[PDB]
């Protein structure tokens, strides 16, 4: 079990006002960290955030979070369920900001509400620095849907918040998982991510990293959470892993087979491959899904024979091509299911 621990810095928050944290499993002896960012959507105004409060309720506040939660995946410490990184220091960050960890934002008399995702982030490294990650060599920040986003928005303010802190020789990763969305035209018009991102970022105070920042400018810094976009800008080393036909994309795309569905989700497959062509640590299965590392059963999905638990122990020597233990894995079948390893 992982255990519970509240922010000290009290003035870090949820969406109420109540503290954030993060839930710990220490390994004594490893130097390996690693963070996991939850998901679960976003929201953009007063009343879609009150809505949300009203029934979701646990991704708005820490007032009913219990004390431990068990660790599962990536997150499991039994090497049978987690072949990759069980011996690790585990870290699980709960998803209380509805900014997909983007804001930097209190509440007050003009904020109903607070969006403080990427200040959370960076309190929790400022606080597991006195709890050993001091000592480490890699902290990979992974993450799962709008924490899959986070990662991408994140992994390199945390590279530069640590060489600013005096701790130059951590090596910091990213592992973003059913993050990497595509802003493409609906099947049929019904927002639209990016113009609820647009809205979002002013409401949230929402920040975006730097490079990114600086080519799209001014108003345009929602181009920042598409992956295809933030990706090349980015620093650290980024595994990328994500279904070709992902149901929370297929969702915002309106989809729920005649011939104009049938190119529409062929279409959608092959635009998906094309952006992953130039990522060279990429897991991208012929599967609709949707996320996938902390799954107890996430060992069981193969792309071309080669597990993701396989794919990135070959990352971590690659960072140390190799025979026998590739990192570039992307399906070219092009229907749902066409890879007989999916979930069922
Ligand atoms: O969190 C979850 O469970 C999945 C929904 S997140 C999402 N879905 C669709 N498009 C996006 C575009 C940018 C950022 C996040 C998203
Ligand atoms: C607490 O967090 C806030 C927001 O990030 C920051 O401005 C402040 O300096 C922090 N104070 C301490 C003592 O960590």
């Amino acid at each position: 079990d992982l255990r519970l621990h509240l922010l000290l810095n009290t003035s870090v928050t949820c969406n109420d006002g109540s503290p954030a944290g993060y839930y710990l499993k220490e390994s004594r002896g490893s130097r390996r960290w690693l963070l996991f960012l939850e998901g679960g959507w976003y929201c953009f105004n007063r009343e879609n955030c009150d809505s949300r409060y009203d029934t979701m309720r646990r991704l708005m506040s820490s007032r009913d979070w219990p004390r431990t939660r068990t660790g599962t995946g990536i997150l499991s410490s039994q090497p049978e369920e987690n072949p990759y990184w069980w011996n690790a220091n585990m870290v699980f960050i709960p998803y209380c900001s509805s900014d997909v960890w983007s804001g930097a934002s209190s509440k007050s008399e003009k904020n109903e509400y607070a969006f403080m995702g990427a200040l959370i982030i960076q309190e929790v490294v400022r606080e597991l620095l006195g709890r050993g990650l001091s000592g480490a060599k890699v902290l990979l920040l992974a993450g799962s849907s709008a924490g899959g986003t986070g990662v991408l928005l994140n992994v390199d303010r945390v590279a530069e918040q640590l060489e600013k802190l005096g701790y130059p020789a951590i090596q910091v990763r990213g592992l973003a998982d059913s993050g990497w969305f595509l802003d493409n035209k609906q099947y049929r018009h019904t927002c639209a991510p990016t113009e609820a991102i647009r809205r979002g970022i002013r409401y949230w105070n929402g920040v975006v990293p730097e490079r990114c920042r600086r080519q799209f400018q001014e108003g345009e810094e929602w181009n920042c959470f598409f992956g295809y976009k933030v990706y090349p800008t980015l620093r650290s080393p980024v595994f990328v892993v994500q279904w070709l036909f992902d149901e929370a994309q297929l969702t915002v795309d309106n989809v729920h087979v005649q011939e104009g569905l049938r190119l529409y989700i062929q279409n959608l497959g092959r635009e998906l491959r094309h952006t992953l062509k130039d990522v060279p640590a990429s897991f991208a299965p012929a599967c609709l899904s949707h996320e996938i590392i902390i799954r107890s059963h996430w060992t069981d999905v193969q792309v071309k024979g080669t597990s993701l638990p396989r794919a990135l122990h070959c990352w971590d020597r690659s960072l140390h091509p190799l025979k026998g233990c590739p990192v570039h894995l992307v399906d070219s079948c092009p229907w749902p299911h066409c890879n007989p390893s999916c979930p069922t």
